[PDB]
C-alpha cells in the first residue's frame, strides 16, 4: 500500500494568501509566507504574464495572508523564481525543523493537498522522469506542499502550481524552479514522452515475493547491460550499477539475485502478465522507491 | 483516482506509549484518558487463555507506565471496557482534538496512523472488508495504533489495531473495545471469514467514472433490488442494504443514473464479463472507494 508520512509537522505551516480576486495556499515557516507568484496574477494576466512588471505594482498591502483566523501583516514581499516569499511580522511558532531539497526523478513524497489553507488530503507522489506528478489536485490547491520527513526534520520538496490538459501535475522546488521544461504561463504545455522508473518497478516486484506472489519468478539470469538493452526498447529508464546496489537489502531477504529478478523483469516486458496480477496490479507498478519498500517490508 | 488519507495532526498529538511489564504499546489520549488494547497487561503466558477480570484485579495504578514521548503521565485510575483498558491520567491532553468514538460499517473506509512506541510512522486509507479485516501496513509495536475520519474538524475514531490474522490481515475493535469481526484477543487459532467484493464502492466507482465521461457500460435496463442481490451472491458480491442505496443518492443525483439502472449495469458487466474493455484506465473494478471517497476526488 502507498504510505506518507504523517502531516501534522506540514498543517501548522499552512495558510492562505489572498491577492485581489485570487486565494491560494501558502506555507509559514519562521517570518516567511512562501507561495506561488502567479497569486498576483488576474485571469487576463496569466495568458501572458511579465512577472517582475506586476510585482513592482503591488505594495505589502495588497497582500492578505490568514494563518487561520488571525490575519498576519504582511512587512516585505520579494520573488525568487517562480516563488513569492511575503515576509510577515509573526514568526510561525510552529516552525519545525527544516530542510529545502530539489529531488530526483523517481524519488517519491508526500503531499499534504490544501485549500483555503486548510489542509484535506495527504498521499504518496513520485516525481516522473519526465518531471509530471500524479496528483489530486482541484481548484484552489496550488501552494500545496510535498515533502518527506526524516527523524522529525522535514525535507519540503514540492510547491504545486499547475495541471497539464492531460491531467498530470507540475509545480517548483521551494526556490521557486519548476521541475520539468514548463513555465508559469496559461499557454498549451506538454511534457516529454514518459518512461517507467526501472528500479522501482524491481523493488516493487521484490515486495511481491516478500508478500508470497512469485508466479513472475524464473531461472533466467542476465547481465546488467543486456538487461538495459531491453529496458530501453520498452521505454523503461536505465539500471546503474548505484541502483542495483540500492536493492541489495530486498535481494539479501528474498534470496533472489538482483540480476534475477531483472531477468524476472525482462520476461514481463517481453511476454506480458498473461492475465496475471502482481500485488492485486495489472500493470507493473513503478512509483515504490526502494525505500518505500523496505520500510513496511520488514 | 488517488487513495487519499486524511491529515493526521490532530491525531498525532493524542498518541502516548502504555507499558505494563516490557510490554510497551501504543495508546490514545483524549481529555484525562489514554484508551489502549487490554493485552498490554498480559506476559507471554498470559496470552493463550488469558483471564483478562483476574490479571487486571493484580494490578495497580503504579503498574502502568504511560509517557508522552519520555514525559510520565501519572495514572490515577484504570478500568477495562470490553478489550480496551481505560488508563486515567492526571493530566488533560491540551490537544485534544474534538471527537467522537463511531463503529463503522463493512466497506466504509478510514485513515490509519501507524505508530510505534507512541511515534507516529505514516498514514493511509483502509477499507474495512465484509470478513472485518483489513489490509495495511501493521508491524510489531503497531498495537494501539487507530483508525479515523475528519469532518468539519471532528475526528471520529473507528478503530484500534489489536492482532495479525495468519494470512496477513489485521482485525481490531472501536474505540468502545468491540472486535470487528468474530476474533478474540487470545491467542488461538482464529480464521478471518470467505471475504466478498464491496458491491456498494464498486457502484461509487462506476458513478466516477460516468462523472468523467467514461460510461460505455450503461444500458438501457433496471433491475429491482431482490433480483441484484441474488445475483450479485453468485458472483461473491456483498448484497445491498437500503442503507447502501440511500448513500449512493447523491452520485445518483448528480449523474443522472437511477442507482437501480447502475446495478443493471454492473449485474451485466458481472454476467457478461467486461472483454477487455477499461473503465477509469483499470481492466479490474475497484471496492474499496467509499461513495463519500468519491465526491471528495470528483467534486
Amino acid at each position: 500500500r502507498k504510505m506518507a508520512f504523517p502531516s501534522g509537522k506540514v498543517e501548522g505551516c499552512m495558510v492562505q494568501v489572498t491577492c485581489g480576486t485570487t486565494t491560494l495556499n501558502g506555507l509559514w515557516l519562521d517570518d516567511v509566507v512562501y507561495c506561488p507568484r502567479h497569486v498576483i496574477c488576474t485571469s487576463e494576466d496569466m495568458l501572458n504574464p511579465n512577472y517582475e512588471d506586476l510585482l513592482i505594482r503591488k505594495s505589502n498591502h495588497n497582500f492578505l495572508v490568514q494563518a487561520g483566523n488571525v490575519q498576519l501583516r504582511v512587512i516585505g514581499h520579494s520573488m525568487q523564481n517562480c516563488v513569492l516569499k511575503l515576509k510577515v511580522d509573526t514568526a510561525n511558532p510552529k516552525t519545525p525543523k527544516y530542510k529545502f531539497v530539489r529531488i530526483q526523478p523517481g524519488q517519491t513524497f508526500s503531499v499534504l493537498a490544501c485549500y483555503n489553507g486548510s489542509p484535506s488530503g495527504v498521499y504518496q507522489c513520485a516525481m516522473r522522469p519526465n518531471f509530471t506528478i500524479k496528483g489530486s489536485f482541484l481548484n484552489g490547491s496550488c501552494g500545496s506542499v510535498g515533502f518527506n520527513i526524516d527523524y522529525d526534520c522535514v525535507s519540503f520538496c514540492y510547491m504545486h502550481h499547475m495541471e497539464l490538459p492531460t491531467g498530470v501535475h507540475a509545480g517548483t522546488d521551494l526556490e521557486g524552479n519548476f521541475y520539468g521544461p514548463f513555465v508559469d504561463r496559461q499557454t498549451a504545455q506538454a511534457a516529454g514522452t514518459d518512461t517507467t522508473i526501472t528500479v522501482n518497478v524491481l523493488a516493487w516486484l521484490y515486495a511481491a515475493v516478500i508478500n508470497g506472489d512469485r508466479w513472475f519468478l524464473n531461472r533466467f539470469t542476465t547481465t546488467l547491460n543486456d538487461f538495459n538493452l531491453v529496458a530501453m526498447k520498452y521505454n523503461y529508464e536505465p539500471l546503474t550499477q548505484d541502483h542495483v546496489d540500492i536493492l541489495g537489502p530486498l535481494s539479501a531477504q528474498t534470496g533472489i539475485a538482483v540480476l534475477d529478478m531483472c531477468a524476472s523483469l525482462k520476461e514481463l516486458l517481453q511476454n506480458g502478465m498473461n492475465g496475471r496480477t502482481i500485488l492485486g496490479s495489472a500493470l507493473l507498478e513503478d512509483e515504490f522507491t526502494p525505500f518505500d519498500v523496505v520500510r513496511q517490508c520488514s
